[PDB]
């Protein structure tokens, strides 16, 4: 129904090879790989803003599903994309060649992005205010 | 008694002037002074783990009151400091010309550095789970 809550990080697989695929220097994946930080979804309607601490990295990005928004990334690249609403419970996009799904179920959120053969994948948990 | 907690920056004053002081570039500065993050103090004893979003970046320091610690600064610089306990419910640094105040009354924190004439002050408010 609602995304909105604050999701502490529980798991992730294939950050590394994800981040290594994108360009990040190898410093950053280093200091960034152990962090299991808390993001942030405040959603109204088709209106979401994300604070995301992905790594040693706090992204802030803001959009409404179905229209176009320019996206800041992982490298700092701005991208102009589309994100949609599959459902009540699934943010879908594709930026460059990378795939990204949002799912939520119950308190859990899981975010899957592939790029080529690797399959980057967050699982993060609802902290119950 | 115990600092530790999640605690989600409320208000925070003289962000930018601290962070031009210090060095921080410009284009860190503007992403990062609306941003309102998590910080996450895992204490134990005399022993702190912290993970603090500051701005846009996140920095993953350890450390045992009275010993000499090596900390990560704002910077990417690291320093050698001893952090002092002044009560029970503050700590205090110095390090180069800064002195750090974090202070903890109930689910507050007033983190304050002093950098000459300036004085960048945080108030964070504990996330009650
Ligand atoms: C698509 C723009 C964002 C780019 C940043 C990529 C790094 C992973 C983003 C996943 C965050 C999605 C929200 C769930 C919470 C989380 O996993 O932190
Ligand atoms: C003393 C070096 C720490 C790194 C410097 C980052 C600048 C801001 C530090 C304040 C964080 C203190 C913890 C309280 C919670 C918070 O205010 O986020």
């Amino acid at each position: 129904s609602s995304f909105s809550g604050k999701y502490q990080l529980q798991s992730q697989e294939n950050f590394e090879a994800f981040m290594k695929a994108i360009g990040l220097p190898e410093e950053l994946i280093q200091k960034g790989k152990d962090i299991k930080g808390v993001s942030e979804i405040v959603q109204n309607g088709k209106h979401f803003k994300f604070t995301i601490t992905a790594g040693s990295k706090v992204i802030q990005n803001e959009f409404t599903v179905g229209e176009e928004a320019e996206m800041e990334t992982m490298t700092g690249e701005k991208v102009k994309t589309v994100v949609q609403l599959e459902g009540d419970n699934k943010l879908v996009t594709t930026f460059k060649n990378i795939k990204s799904v949002t799912e939520l179920n119950g308190d859990i959120i899981t975010n899957t992005m592939t790029l080529g053969d690797i399959v980057f994948k967050r699982i993060s948990k609802r902290i119950l205010e």
